[PDB]
């Protein structure tokens, strides 16, 4: 069911970072009414910026649009699970939800963490595609 | 005592963001010999990036100049003790060390939190001198 668009979206976006070696992640902000207002994926080594993951790449993004850090009434949705980074940069900025497609653990160790919703998309099939991506990714890396 | 020199350059260097109405801090990231390499200030308000803390800023200025994300040789010092943002941001990058000179809450909320030596610095008249600095700063922005 859910976000079956924006996941379509969001996965196909993801794609680009293969070729920089980024793990491919996307992720977008969306206000009240599902609308998209920022779109961004993971950039951090194509850009040599431990900064740049897809999360805090679209904040940046609704940051410049808005001349405003305070993004209380949007919602963020991702295909990863963000970084610790990424979730202080997201509660920093008053996003009260985050949307994530496949946790942290599935390819690596659980975070550890109230004012934030963090919540698993029921989308059995687009997560299917998605983890498919990143094995890929990741065994193709190991080489 | 410790860092006088470092924290004297630090301090200054922090007083340039009250311009911008950025939070004065400034850290520099030093070798085994104590020499820095990289030096920083807080720049978020001013570039419209919540990822421009001075200790991202200086992590980006090393990886920059090593065309390396691996930093586990080296150690920060700041004057205000990181954000859970930079704190990841630095675990990431494999500082072990960050010797900051004012806690986090002696302005604002303690931070939670191994893999990391979290040092606070002995230098009374450092520390006294940079807390000025930082109540005019609030002081005068709440106007
Ligand atoms: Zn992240
Ligand atoms: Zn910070």
């Amino acid at each position: 069911d859910d976000f079956n668009n924006i996941l379509d979206l969001l996965i196909n976006e993801s794609k680009k970072a293969i070729k920089h070696n980024d793990i491919p992640v996307s992720c977008c902000i969306i206000d009240s009414n599902n609308n998209i207002l920022s779109l961004a994926i993971n950039s951090r080594y194509k850009n040599k910026d431990i900064s740049q993951h897809a999360e805090i790449n679209v904040i940046n993004d609704l940051i410049s649009k808005l001349n405003s850090f305070n993004l209380s009434k949007y919602k963020l949705i991702t295909t990863l699970e963000p970084c610790m980074m990424c979730y202080s940069a997201i509660k920093q900025v008053k996003i009260n939800t985050i949307y994530y497609l496949v946790d942290s653990y599935k390819f690596g160790i659980k975070n550890n963490y109230q004012n934030l919703n963090l919540i698993q998309i029921k989308n059995q099939k687009k997560q299917s595609e998605y983890i498919k991506l990143l094995n890929i990714f990741f065994i193709n890396k190991r080489l």
